[PDB]
């Protein structure tokens, strides 16, 4: 077949699929195409029967509402993605959601659709390869060797995340990343002349990247010698401007922005067979064409190989080897568990009335000697967010280091992490003050979507930063984490919840984990050895009475502090009181039943929740029937300790609240 | 006084107000302090005597934790913005917080310092004068023609929405729109060549700016050739690359991290008096100095020139001059509420069964008459957030026009329109899906900290979208902004609540509401004149029964009818049931008590909550002794019909968690 006519299968399949399930996106599949017919079949480097070998080359779909492209290549090239699940594309429980989705799909490297994401993973890729190689290749030994190429359109494009990562690549001087910019012309809108106008190409040699202008991206031979002379510049990623037609083969709708995101329609699909001269009916492939796009024998091959070059490389340097396999599996370390244990307990026993972030800086230079997986940075506030130890070493300065200088670029720091952590390798950890989370936010919630291990190290949590004032100050911000799906978010109150919470974060394989972390020293609290142990249960009794307490008190974090000096003159005046320490609400939730009552019993409702954010979450824990000790405003900037008094956090308000509130259910 | 003994007047409070706080920023304010005196002094058009001033320039501090540089220029200068009050800086309850803001402090036009939104609200500020001089000016009458001058450093440029901001200023073509770069080769973790490389000039120059390269940031004659050349450039945004050095005038601390945000310390300012010839006291400034800095004489005859080109515009356009001040003003046309008023009644008299995003563009159309004020877009999706309107009219194809296709871009797009609002003259709107509130979600806290009104058309509200699946189906974004102080969410269950909330948004006068709007049609419900007076409220009662309920189901949204179909089965049993409709907590809560305790009576704790989202959000309501029919997980790609029923929004299932509920 001619290479026209293989692409035309991913064609056929993209617009049939579509149209089955009456839903989704065949414009740019239709367009890209020819692209990806030479891209995957002259240049990746790939098995599709080990979609997990270790030096494959990644691809990611930046424009990912374009899933029957990746789908059909897969599909084609003999992953384990049959004909039955394309005719099952956004069926519910299929293998082909309407976006694409790591762990649902053999082959898919990352979840993408939000706009711009996927340009930021592979770019976290392709930092995670250049790192991986510079500290395991040896002389004669390159272990280490793989692209990462990315597809991408105008909207990601247009979307500020392209700028942050794609500067970010270009100061790294990644030269393996290699992507591909579909250049169509159209986005949902209409013509994108009326508000996107950039000299894409004057842009991205501003980043310092290698830029291709002018690709005929329905030219299987521009796009060869294209791809040819990016992967022979090492010293700089490259951008490939494709012309592409949306939509291509479609008589009415190529070229509009109607084939953007509907299907096309069985008359026009109809004409589209005609006009590409593909003869075969919906969902029907013939062997000969699957015998040129698969990749069975060329990807054993190339893996058969690499396994013996990993071989060599074992004998040469075991315990090397024995590291990489174990990082590339994300298995910690046999001995790590206990070395963390020794370090909490000698915090437990070594008070030490530090700021939460000191304490997250002292948990990161004890983990440090033995997570030689970690890759971890911020969004240039290192001496602030205290994310550097002894062993940190800035990529930028030696490529086999261990920390990234991200810049101010919270958003792409967070999706360049997601890919790092995709890729395999390492443990990544990210860094900016509380609120700014928000500029990151989506990026977050990918972590939790994609079951990705990443430690988010969020500092300066709340009105206890002082000065800078309301615009920095956060208070929502905590309550919006911990009502995400599969997030976790630790408060931790003292240096020992702190180390705990990054233990547990580093344990974590399965999601993501954000440290809420003080700018000012917080006391630590006496802890029996069963009450050290349920620090990691999420929620605990940390002060107690005997008999049924008639207050319960729930505070996290900072306030710990002033719930347990309510506490103490409470009790002094007869009061049966407790207190709660919920370092974690979402570990505290995943608690049993019979636990979650013994620390919070039913038959209990006077309950006061401290807590120096947002005051409505703390219903959750406190009910209709209690009080809250939070935030109902905005900041103020002025010194943290007035701040504090005038927004209530003081012992004379608490009990004041707690005696109220008493006074109340006793009448 | 020489032009650099000027802009010491800015080094020397900055540093002194710095020091006495104990805490700031001394570091920028005295690299940029000589860009700022040339601008200041011989180009800015301003009054201190009236802030207001329809006509004023507008000058943004992107680089905002520079804060000591604007509360010096609005001192020196004569706005009311006393010695005592630099002396106060970043203590309680000052007019010269840590980071400016707008409405603490005469002369401030936003509150920035979340780096990058400043250059973004001056884009919206550039995109209003260009906007509001194409609907108002006529020949020989040009009532509006200001610039909009911008400062922004390294973490500005940084910022992905930098990119967003400065692509579309470009593709708008913001002659009026000057931003001074403060090139100082510095940023919190050191020497920015580890991080930040780009070749910023030929950026700007690939959006289509004017690039002015290598000035001299610390020579008065370089920096005032670069202004001119710029003001001459008039299709054109211009960006002039000032190189500066950060801290300058601190022998030790000048070009180094250490200056950016920190005091200096005493033996460092005194060394910095020397180096910098500066012989004055901490907080003073002798009289020459001040007779040089104030812009109350030139400013006053300025505006007063504008009031008489006004008043005679007035008597030419009487009613266009009109509609000027209305609109600056931020004021409401007097029959707005009336005419809003029957549009309502005459939905609720006509019922449609379509989605709330419809519904959304249908309050548009009625409106779009009545308010010309609006200025509204969509981030490329205007055919499916539904933002066009019959006589909506794209600002790039007709300059006078109501609506920007704003691409891509929703953080920007969100910033860009906070700008908008506090220029004045506009009533911005502003959509997405709503899961891409979360690429916007900072600019949208600042609408709300600002105190800005803008209203937020968030589409494609739930599982409800269907097989786009989880990275678009939104779960536990409303309950964020539920939480979010001085915001207004609505979550409209059919055309009626749909149009009760945008006159809620556009009546606003002092916040944000963000709409929530299905993909999907919904059914529309059957009001009393009460029930349907009583949707303003936030909460009320939709169905009820004879005496105290047994059994309240809270519904919002699309959730509704199905809140309303299990209250039907139960009824029929003989369960003394009622539904309430919550299309906003925040009206609701605002609410008097007894209205309050009137639809969720304390009393009656057997409550069912239903909405497809974030179950936690509902314990506020519902409390320990209740049911949420929820979200608890991500969506899924499928049919919507079917991830209803995956996820638990059917009759039997809302039938069967109130049955349990009352079994206790
Ligand atoms: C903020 O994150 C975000 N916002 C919106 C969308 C929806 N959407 C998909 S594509 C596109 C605009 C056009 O994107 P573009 O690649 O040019 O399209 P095609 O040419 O059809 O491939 C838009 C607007 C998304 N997926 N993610
Ligand atoms: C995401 O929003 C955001 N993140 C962090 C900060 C803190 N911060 C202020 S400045 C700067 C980096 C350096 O910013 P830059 O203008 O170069 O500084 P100077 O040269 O001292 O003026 C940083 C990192 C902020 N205000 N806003
Ligand atoms: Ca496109
Ligand atoms: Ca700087």
């Amino acid at each position: 077949s001619s290479r026209k006519e293989l692409a035309n299968a991913i064609r056929a399949l993209s617009m049939d699929a579509v149209q089955k399930a009456k839903s989704g996106h065949p414009g740019a599949p239709m367009g890209m195409a020819d692209i990806a017919e030479v891209l995957w079949r002259d240049f990746l480097k790939h098995n599709p029967q080990n979609p997990s070998w270790a030096d494959r080359d990644r691809f990611v779909l930046s424009n990912g509402h374009g899933s029957m492209l990746i789908y059909s290549l897969l599909h084609l090239t003999g992953y384990d993605l049959p004909m039955e699940e394309l005719k099952n594309f956004r069926q519910l429980h299929s293998k082909t959601p309407g976006h694409p989705e790591v762990g649902y799909t053999a082959g898919v490297e990352t979840t993408t659709g939000p706009l711009g994401q996927g340009i930021a993973n592979a770019v976290g890729m392709a930092i995670a390869e250049k790192t991986l190689a510079a500290q395991f290749n040896r002389p004669g030994h390159d272990i280490v060797d793989h692209y990462t190429y990315a597809f991408m359109g105008d909207g990601c494009m247009m979307e500020g995340i392209s700028h942050e990562v794609c500067s970010l690549a270009g100061t790294l001087k990644l030269g393996k990343l290699i992507a591909f910019y579909d250049d169509n012309g159209i986005s949902i809108d209409g013509h994108v002349e009326g508000w996107f106008t950039d000299d894409t190409a004057m842009r991205f040699e501003a980043y310092g990247w290698h830029v291709i202008r002018d690709i005929d991206g329905h030219d299987a031979a521009s796009i060869k010698r294209a791809v040819e002379e990016a992967r022979a510049v090492t010293d700089k990623p490259s951008l490939l401007m494709c012309k592409t037609i949306i939509g291509f083969g479609s008589p009415n709708k190529a070229g509009t922005h109607d084939s953007h995101g509907a299907p096309l329609g069985d008359a026009e699909i109809a004409l589209t067979r005609e006009q590409l001269g593909w003869k075969y009916a919906p969902f029907e492939i013939p062997s000969e064409i699957y015998a040129q796009w698969d990749a069975k024998e060329a990807g054993q091959a190339k893996e058969s190989a690499w396994n013996e070059k990993f071989a060599a490389y074992a004998k040469a340097y075991p315990q090397e080897a024995a590291e990489f396999t174990r990082r590339m599996k994300g298995e910690m370390p046999s001995d790590f568990d206990a070395k963390a244990k020794e370090f909490i307990a000698k915090l437990q026993a070594n008070p030490a009335k530090i700021a939460s972030r000191k304490a997250s800086q002292n948990a990161i230079e004890a983990f440090g000697p033995l997570l030689p997986e970690f890759l971890g940075g911020s969004a240039d506030l290192a001496p602030s967010n205290l994310t550097l130890w002894s062993g940190s070493k800035a990529i930028n300065e030696d490529a086999a280091g261990n920390y990234i200088h991200y810049g101010v670029r919270e958003f792409g720091m967070t999706a360049i992490a997601n890919g790092i952590s995709l890729h395999g390798g390492f443990l990544p950890y990210t860094s900016t003050f509380l609120m700014f989370v928000e500029y990151a936010r989506n990026a977050v919630r990918m972590a939790a979507l994609m079951k990705q291990r990443q430690v988010m190290v969020y500092t300066h949590d709340s009105i206890g930063l002082g000065e800078d004032g309301p615009t920095h100050q956060p208070v929502e911000q905590v309550a919006s984490l911990r009502v995400t799906p599969n997030m976790s978010t630790w408060r931790p109150c003292d240096q020992v919840e702190s180390a705990v919470a990054w233990k547990y974060g580093v344990e974590r394989q399965d999601g993501p984990t954000a440290l809420i972390l003080s700018r000012q020293n917080l006391a630590q609290q006496e802890r029996t050895e069963e009450q050290l142990a349920n620090i990691a249960r999420g929620g605990y009794v940390l002060k107690d009475c005997a008999g049924q307490p008639e207050l319960i008190f729930i505070a996290t974090g900072s306030e710990v502090e002033l719930a347990v000096a309510a506490y103490e003159k409470l009790t002094a005046e007869g009061v049966k009181a407790r207190v709660v320490s919920m370092p974690s609400t979402d570990a505290f939730d995943k608690q049993d039943a019979a636990y979650r009552e013994s620390v919070l019993p039913k038959a209990v409702t006077a309950r006061v929740a401290v807590e120096a954010g947002i005051a409505d979450y703390w219903y959750k824990y406190v009910g209709l029937n209690g009080a809250i000790v939070g935030m109902t405003t905005f900041g103020e900037s002025a010194p943290a300790e007035l701040l504090f008094e005038e927004f209530g956090f003081t012992v004379d308000n608490v009990v004041a609240k707690a005696k109220e509130l008493l006074h109340h259910h006793h009448h």
